[PDB]
């Protein structure tokens, strides 16, 4: 029962590929320690094909099987649609890679005839035949981080014409399924703000809180045969069109349950028996399995009181303490559980007693305070992979901008507001690039976002507060300094005094440049402009912001 079967035909690219920081004249302004700063390649994902490979052994008992009919009453109260063809094509991203039957997504998106035909013909086989394994793509993700190096993630899917057929089967059902079967526990569904909301309120319904992140080694290549089934029988619990079920059955049959790996030179590289990571359904996928294995762990672990927070592979329960000794037995006790239903650890859980050192999606609940010096709870995380890749970004224009998800997934932070929103604007403004559209990613999905519109989008996110915000916690200033010594960045005292310099050109350019220099560089001067709601920000369309996650999906907004 192995993850995968590899032929010894390379993980091959599809361009030439760059591992060490580039560097330009804007690089040395950002970060000085530049051997620090690497991007994973194609080079190393022979070591990545070695951790991916293992046996799953699989023991289910009677908690699995209760959670899981739980959760299929819950799925049965789901009414899903198809979507037409051309539905399905506006959401594919402009830079989605090309079908290899000679259309790309320019002409899906368009509407083009010659795609649509495709498409039509892709559809009509997934309801003829529901057996023939799809062939699917395996790639070399190019990620950016900072030493102390990892290789590089795979990245596997399925043809163009396939994704299209995927959004029309599944898309409203990966949309709306999760939040149903999940409730308040489904982590796509908070903006960052929602989700320390959650956490925080979580932590206080318990007498004596405990919390714990569970980390589960590979956890697509640990996803099983059985697991995708248990998740299409789920997917099957929905009100569908006849179509959709015949459709998301040879989807599961001939995709999601494993197929064929061919490198981008068309070899063999062998066979996948676990989660695809480049499929409409690995968001969802992951988040259902995890929630199932978990819920039935807590169970086995008995648990108290249990609010489990889930988004994909990445999981923090809080619970009722029992003391810590007893705390620790009882994590041995749910690891267990999750290694016996093919879900072991990677670094084994640790019981925290302060909500502040949960580290979940790479963030951490801390406190600063308002205006009015009222205490505020607001999410952030440790700055060393964001500032890594804004180096990368200063010196070279990449399909994704972290930078840019970055400043509004953590605007409240000190990090991203002295740091990010200084050099970026800086950089705009001299290439007079601020109404310049770039793309970024929320919660896996693609989004096309001005840099003068942050203010507004800030505002619907955050509220006022996150242009206001001061007197950090010496935890959250610490962990920042002690990350601008590591990577040879100037310190805080420094982006201040940028910072004056750039809201003073912003102010000069008027109009919506202006609102920028007022409301994200507040924090700069000393005679602080009283900040009022901004006109635009009712207007803005943000209504599918933070509904599902769809990480690997193929999806843009
Ligand atoms: C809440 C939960 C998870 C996160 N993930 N971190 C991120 N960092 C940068 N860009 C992003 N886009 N979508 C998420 C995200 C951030 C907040």
């Amino acid at each position: 029962h192995m993850s995968y079967t590899w032929t010894g035909a390379l993980i091959t690219p599809c361009a030439a590929e760059e591992s060490k920081l580039p560097i330009n004249a804007l690089s040395n302004s950002l970060l000085r320690h530049h051997n620090m700063v690497y991007a994973t390649t194609s080079r190393s994902a022979g070591l990545r094909q070695k951790k991916v490979t293992f046996d799953r052994l699989q023991v289910l008992d009677d908690h699995y099987r209760d959670v899981l009919k739980e959760m299929k009453a819950k799925a049965s109260t789901v009414k899903a649609k198809l979507l037409s063809v051309e539905e399905a094509c506006k959401l594919t991203p402009p830079h989605s890679a090309k079908s290899k039957f000679g259309y790309g997504a320019k002409d899906v998106r368009n509407l083009s005839s010659k795609a649509v035909n495709h498409i039509h013909s892709v559809w009509k086989d997934l309801l003829e035949d529901t057996v023939t394994p799809i062939d699917t793509t395996i790639m070399a993700k190019n990620e950016v981080f900072c030493v102390q190096r990892k290789p590089a993630r795979l990245i596997v899917f399925p043809d163009l014409g396939v994704r299209v057929c995927e959004k029309m089967a599944l898309y409203d059902v990966v949309s709306t399924l999760p939040q149903v079967v999940m409730g308040s526990s489904y982590g796509f569904q908070y903006s960052p703000g929602q989700r320390v909301e959650f956490l925080v309120n979580t932590w206080k319904s318990k007498k004596n809180p405990m919390g714990f992140s569970y980390d589960t080694r590979c956890f697509d290549s640990t996803v099983t045969e059985n697991d995708i089934r248990v998740e299409e029988s789920i997917y099957q619990c929905c009100d569908l069109a006849p179509e959709a079920r015949q459709a998301i059955k040879s989807l599961t049959e001939r995709l999601y349950i494993g197929g064929p790996l061919t490198n981008s030179k068309g070899q063999n590289c062998g066979y996948r028996r676990c989660r695809a990571s480049g499929v409409l359904t690995t968001s969802c996928g992951n988040t259902l399995t995890c929630y199932l294995k978990a819920s039935a762990a807590c169970r086995a672990a008995k648990l108290q009181d249990c609010t489990m927070l889930v988004n994909g592979d990445d999981l923090v329960v809080i619970c009722e303490s029992a003391g810590t000794q007893e705390d620790a037995a009882s994590l041995r006790v749910f690891t267990e559980a999750m290694t016996r239903y093919s879900a072991p650890p990677g670094d084994p859980p640790q019981p925290e007693y302060d909500l502040e050192l949960i580290t979940s999606c790479s963030s951490n609940v801390s406190v600063a305070h308002d205006a009015s010096g009222k205490r505020v709870y607001y999410l952030t995380r440790d700055p060393t992979t964001p500032l890594a890749r804004a180096a990368w970004e200063t010196a070279r224009h990449t399909p994704v901008n972290s930078w840019l998800g970055n400043i509004i997934m953590y605007a409240p932070t000190l990090w991203a507001r002295m740091i990010l929103m200084t050099h970026f604007f800086s950089i705009l403004l001299a290439q007079e690039q601020l109404e310049k559209a770039l793309d970024c990613q929320i919660y896996g999905a693609c989004y096309s976002i001005e840099p003068l519109d942050l203010p507004q989008i800030i505002e619907r996110l955050h509220g006022l507060s996150a242009f206001s915000l001061h007197s950090y916690s010496p935890g959250e200033i610490n962990r920042v300094a002690s990350c601008l010594r590591k990577l040879g960045v100037p310190p805080l005292r420094v982006w201040r005094h940028r910072a004056r310099s750039v809201r003073a050109r912003l102010l000069s350019q008027g109009g919506r440049a202006a609102t920028c220099g007022k409301y994200l560089f507040n924090w700069a001067v000393k005679t602080k402009l009283k900040l009022t709601p901004i006109p635009a920000a009712s207007r803005l369309d943000l209504s599918g912001w933070f509904v599902a996650g769809y990480s690997g999906g193929d999806i843009y907004h």
